[PDB]
């Protein structure tokens, strides 16, 4: 290692400075995926349903997943609608070994992953926790939103690794930044910080091959009366955010508009964990 | 409802504004513990150990827990050296039945629990995540520095909340604020993360009846040129001692912090700053 | 009052909840500056340049501001080359009076500002404050990346308010967040801390009418040995370019951040994270 | 420098490592000021005079500042009931020179300053900044709110250097970790972030001789009904504090307790900043 600076963070970047992509002179042209191929978990739903026709919007192939409810007619509206190549999974991401049989699957399907969102997570629904008396709902977060997550991370870092690139974003929530009032969320906030965490953990680790970020939306639609005024209250914009004002974020992410952009937080709460 | 100002954080808390504790006008009887029991996991480790003495020097009843090295000597000395009362309790944390049945027996043995420490752990080992095929690391650190914290804590917050008062001091990490290099950890740092934010989701949750804090601490005194590596990216140059913690675990749990909750104390060498 | 939610944040909100803007349903469409103009200053530097040429790219009339480096050219090769609105203006941004002197110029010369970016600022070069004697370099640096700041803050406020409308863009530092070595700048250090809080204060205040975020970036391309820790602590292992920014500073500035407040986004290769 | 390992952080650490320090091993005795001079600003104010009797009640003397109300008979109270030495100073804060005169005189009566709190202050009252045409108020906030701060700063740090040894404890506040509601203070947020901030700063730069640490209270007693009512709110403890409930903080930091601590921010919010 004489003659060389090796790094303090991870050495497997080789010797020191690493070199800077290249990158189009237009930034329009940076957040596009074309050519890339992106899978986003837990795109029946709300969020990830919107971050995927919005990465097909910018030219990229999309790996859908359901668990229950099945969303094939949704890769079909974005093969038939923006003419990408597009495909279902089932997967229930809370067993290991569904999302890597899952993930190669896709590997084979498209070719390669070079996008990663991984989206999908249930809510704590009980109150207080100290009302609850069986561990299975503590578990039950734990398993899919914080355990999924990392299933998820593990599985496709090899294959970042393998093609020496990739870009991986984690849906957190800015109850990993806070505690969410009235309504007591202890299980599902730890879960989301270990999320925002292990997204800066992991952009550590595999910086010589890929990025890692994480987005922290706030309250979007996608409940009784009194408790979401006491929301709208406490968010300095005054509303819940639409999953259309989310992608942005996630195609800034997801492209090479943030190729220096690892580790990083982006909260998009219309400045909740502000006051 | 109407006629009373209701919290928007946690209703149990009745009308608003609640009451201010009654304290002693000398700051030096703030941080007694006398007339108190406190009750600290992993006090068969160095820090635990450390912890666990010196609330017995502040004059608390001690709840030694340990699993694999029994800590029955402990108890015994500090039952000997500061005449207080002291068990060793043996339990595997990471099983939540074994973790009820050890709080439920001292709470009998003591008649309550006033102070609770969360501190029993075990790091991650084996460098980048990225080579380790198997999931049992990650599963193994999750159920024990993550999971196992839930069960002591929603065990001793029933009997906080039966009582009305209580402080919980969770031991997490600057792994749970930064990222450790070169020794690569993401389970134990996402774990310590996670622990970090319960300590801020339980004192919402638990204010009516209880405090909630957290002390992070740094390296405490395996290959010299990493080490080196530790000294030269922290801002006092070196490694801490146990005892350099106890004051903040004892500042936690007494009287000397009834308007702290939620709050993380690093105690790190200024680690986490550069 | 009676029949109307009222925030607790800021009553100039209204009754809540407030409406949702209208949106394009393509992504792309959504990063548009088109019909927009912005204003950069200390665009006649590095960062500032780059921003500003990434708006002309989007579609925008871009303000160009220098003090001591004219920047007449830069101004008419956004003309030239984009078709858009540009000129460029002189100002000392640490002189109050003469910011809101350019900022009303340049009000009257585009009809608008919809997009303003706090960007010019001074490092601290003198190493250890305990060996400054002279109390001139912490005021030098606190009257401009401050106080200036502030000063065009208020003043562009003023017309995001009277329009409805606007996107504040301050460029912080990861300086903000951590402490930098071995290069010691606590002045300027303190100074973006400050630019990231003011940020999120000022996002409270104004979100009746506009956004405010602020953008954090680490080493962008002199000892080498001092490098050479930069990049031993980067977990991306180089400095950043430029180019590598304009995407954060278009995505704030765009309507692709229409629920996006208060935030800071970190583009330093990590550099916060171990 | 061939066979040291020199800091990354602040050659000035020397060899590394460096030696810990000698501890009592009883811990009631870490908490101990006996010996040791403590220097308060702000100690004509409810939270200022209260860590200064705290001080003196661990064995601290004591020097006392005040600017518009002379606090001698404070000083004489802490001479006359605990023992120990005190005495009353006067000084604008604001003004770098007088700041460095008083200073100067308190090391020449007490001998040495051991312990430094730096927390005299004053409040933005003035609503939301737009609304606020000079920027006097701005000014006058930076200039004592942050300003001040570091003329203290920068002209103890000079002791303990000489010294080898010291505590400097910063009053933050809440307010430089959140922004208040329903009361906007922008201008004062930002000076306690700049205070918060600076600490962690110093904190790297004054290593070889002095830990600096920061408290940040959150509303203390020491007011309109509906906006204190929306306080009370929003606080996870369901209360404002008492100034008696901050002392145990102070002590913490400037006593041989937190040996290992330094850059630290202690919240004292009733978990303000949790929700
Ligand atoms: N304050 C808060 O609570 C915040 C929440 N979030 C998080 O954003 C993420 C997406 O949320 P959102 O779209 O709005 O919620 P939705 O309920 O609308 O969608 C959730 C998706 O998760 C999938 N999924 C559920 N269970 C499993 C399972 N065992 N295995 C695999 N996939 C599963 C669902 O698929 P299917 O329907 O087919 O079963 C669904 O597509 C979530 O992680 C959420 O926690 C982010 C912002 C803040
Ligand atoms: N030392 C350091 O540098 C750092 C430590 N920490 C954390 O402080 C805590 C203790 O650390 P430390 O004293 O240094 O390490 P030690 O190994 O010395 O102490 C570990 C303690 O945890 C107990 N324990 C381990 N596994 C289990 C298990 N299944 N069930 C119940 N108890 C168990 C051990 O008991 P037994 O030995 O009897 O089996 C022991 O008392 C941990 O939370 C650690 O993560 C945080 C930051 C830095
Ligand atoms: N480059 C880096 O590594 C980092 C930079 N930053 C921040 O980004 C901003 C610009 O940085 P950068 O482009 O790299 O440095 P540059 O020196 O290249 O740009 C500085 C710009 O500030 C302008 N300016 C300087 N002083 C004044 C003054 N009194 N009044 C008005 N304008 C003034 C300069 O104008 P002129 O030349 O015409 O006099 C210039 O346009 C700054 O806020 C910096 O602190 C934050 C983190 C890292
Ligand atoms: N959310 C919030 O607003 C928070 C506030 N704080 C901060 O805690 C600190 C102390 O607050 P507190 O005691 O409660 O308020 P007080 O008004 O009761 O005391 C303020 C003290 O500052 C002194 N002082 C005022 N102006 C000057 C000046 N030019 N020069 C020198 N000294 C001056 C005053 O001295 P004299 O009376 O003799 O003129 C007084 O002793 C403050 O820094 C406050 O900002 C901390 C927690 C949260």
């Amino acid at each position: 290692s004489m003659g060389e600076i090796e790094s303090y963070c991870n050495k497997e970047l080789g010797p020191l400075p690493t070199k800077a992509p290249t990158l189009s002179k237009n930034v329009l042209d940076l957040f596009s995926l074309k050519g890339k191929v992106a899978s986003v978990t837990g795109s029946s739903g709300g969020i990830g349903w919107a971050v995927a026709e919005a990465y097909a919007q910018a030219g990229a192939d999309v790996a859908i997943w359901y668990n229950s409810h099945p969303a094939d007619e949704k890769a079909e509206h974005l093969q038939k609608t923006y003419g990408v190549r597009s495909k279902a999974y089932k997967c229930n991401i809370s067993d290991p070994k569904s999302v890597e049989e899952t993930i190669s699957q896709q590997e084979k399907d498209f070719g390669t992953i070079d996008v990663f969102v991984a989206n999908a997570g249930v809510p704590w629904t009980e109150g207080p926790e100290i009302n609850v008396d069986n561990y299975d709902s503590w578990n039950k977060i734990i398993n899919l939103d914080l355990n999924g997550v990392y299933y998820c991370a593990h599985t496709v870092g090899k294959i970042f690794k393998k093609n020496g690139k990739g870009s991986l974003v984690i849906t957190s929530s800015m109850s990993g930044t806070i505690v969410n009032v009235p309504q007591l969320q202890a299980a599902y906030n730890a879960a989301k910080a270990a999320c925002t965490h292990l997204t800066k953990s992991l952009a550590v680790e595999w910086a010589p091959f890929a990025r890692v970020n994480c987005v922290s939306p706030g309250y979007i639609a996608t409940v009784e009366k009194d408790m979401k005024a006491k929301w709208w209250q406490l968010t300095p914009l005054g509303r819940e955010g639409l999953a259309q004002e989310l992608v942005g974020a996630y195609l800034y992410l997801a492209s090479n508009a943030s190729t220096y952009t690892t580790g990083a937080n982006l909260a998009v709460d219309g400045g909740y964990t502000c006051p």
